[PDB]
């Protein structure tokens, strides 16, 4: 039961405040401006169903 | 068959003390993606009787 159950509260729980942690880390520590911006990106799809 | 109820009536207390956990969490599990409201669970009953 529990194998599953705990694990992943831990893997989510820690991902949500390192990631917000790092992302005001370094801009506040620079002298920041703008001339990069986060780059986004899509996933190829599979087949889906319909019958 | 009987200690079937025996272990459910634990299990009560038990998955709703681990749901209730999981539901704390969730509330704050994926913030990446901005804002969220909420979800939320419950407990039923029908009628008439007392002892």
């Amino acid at each position: 039961m529990g194998i599953f159950g705990t694990l992943y509260t831990g893997v989510t729980g820690l991902k949500a405040s390192e990631v917000q942690i790092a992302t005001t880390g370094n801009n506040i520590s620079n002298a920041n401006a703008t001339f990069y911006t986060r780059q986004r990106v899509v996933q190829t799809t599979n087949g889906y169903i319909t019958t």
